[PDB]
């Protein structure tokens, strides 16, 4: 059957027991009592920037293409966090390092762990998986491997296809993370502008809101990779805006609107896949029973809605197969999306 940890919990594999002490430590000292706040969002982002930096095409040509989910972004933070796509990630890397040192775990395992635990904090999240077995990187990733907000949809599709054999529909899946996300470094005048009106809730509001006609910048204009957004305080990036309207991806983008089961099943899958880049999944240990049970979305709303002051008339419909769903609109005046201030220091 199962192993029993010193704290009296039971697990599928005895090696998983050490992660309960990591869990308690980060929930209290990294995530401010298990919150879906700035440190959680940064930890989710960090998983992608560690993991996607792998390139089988470069290896085939005799060039080191990076080791994927290997902890390189932490081990070699002075190198990798100075790459422009990794802007702002040295803060979370620095917050995470003490825990890795204290608990004697691999940097790559800890990054995957912290991302899973972060998502567990966000109502609506899938039940996140956690596998161990990522040896420390011995070489930093090359630059040019992490997508930018100003890149073409073509080059982003190509990049994820190379990194993980991900198709263009799976690209849409992994962008679900922007449902619990804010932007600190794109607008030099303001930090913490969310991508959707519910950055604390893993829902499909990101997929709704990116489909709306953009009307204004939330702060300054003229920032590379930024386009007009539909709501005060919400930011929109060019890549997301284009993927939402591109004939290859627009139908998948819309499919998440008012479809919670598809959202969570697809994201659960793709997040695990990201955390196993550069690894042999058969060689890894399943420690998924350490991750907290995800919480349902509270309250009494339909799963997807238009934000207040928006209706079907504000949607730029892009899926030729299926009209955009006629959602309910939240009552009241158009409200400003509140910023998520990044960690002090
Ligand atoms: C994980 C998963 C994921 C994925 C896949 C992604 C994908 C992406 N993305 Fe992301 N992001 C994210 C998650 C993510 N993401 C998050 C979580 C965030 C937030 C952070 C904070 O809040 O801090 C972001 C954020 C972000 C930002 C902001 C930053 C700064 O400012 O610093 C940007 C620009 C981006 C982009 C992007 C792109 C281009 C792509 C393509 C693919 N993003
Ligand atoms: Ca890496
Ligand atoms: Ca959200």
């Amino acid at each position: 059957k199962r192993a029993t940890c010193s704290n009296g919990k039971t697990v599928g594999d005895a090696s998983c027991c050490a992660w309960f002490d990591v869990l308690d430590d980060i929930q209290q000292n990294l995530f401010h009592g298990g919150q879906c706040g700035a440190e959680a969002h940064e930890s989710i982002r960090l998983v992608f920037h560690d993991s996607i930096a792998i390139s089988p095409r470069m290896e085939a040509q005799g060039k080191f293409g990076g080791g994927g989910a290997d902890g390189s972004i932490m081990i070699f933070d002075d190198i990798e966090t100075a790459f422009h796509p990794n802007i702002g990630l040295d803060e979370i890397v620095k917050l995470q390092k003490p825990f890795v040192q204290k608990h004697g775990v691999t940097p790559g395992d800890f990054i995957a762990f912290a991302g899973r635990v972060a998502l567990s904090n966000c109502p609506g999240a899938p039940q996140m998986n956690f596998f161990t077995g990522r040896a420390p990187a011995t070489q930093p990733a090359p630059d040019g491997l992490v997508p930018e907000p100003f890149h073409t949809v073509d080059q982003i599709i190509e990049r994820v296809n190379d990194a993980g054999e991900f198709d263009e529909l799976e690209l849409v899946w992994m962008l679900s993370a922007h449902s619990v996300a804010a932007v600190n470094d794109v607008d030099p005048t303001v930090q913490g502008l969310p991508f959707d009106s519910t950055p604390g809730i893993f829902d499909s509001q990101f997929f709704v809101e990116t489909q709306l006609r953009g009307t204004a910048f939330p702060g300054s204009g003229g920032n590379q990779g930024e386009v007009e957004s539909p709501l005060p305080g919400e930011i929109r990036i060019q890549s997301d805006e284009t993927i939402a309207r591109d004939s290859r991806t627009a139908c998948e983008w819309q499919s998440f609107v008012n479809n919670q089961s598809k959202l969570v099943d697809d994201f659960q899958f793709i997040f695990l896949a990201l955390t196993q880049l550069g690894q042999d999944p058969n060689a890894m240990t399943d420690c998924s029973d350490v991750i907290p049970q995800s919480k349902p979305i509270p309250g009494n709303l339909p799963f997807s809605f238009f934000p207040a002051g928006k209706t079907i008339k504000d949607v730029e419909q892009a899926c030729a197969e299926t009209p955009f769903p006629t959602l309910t609109t939240l009552p009241g005046p158009e409200t400003s999306v509140q910023r998520i201030p990044p960690p002090p220091g």
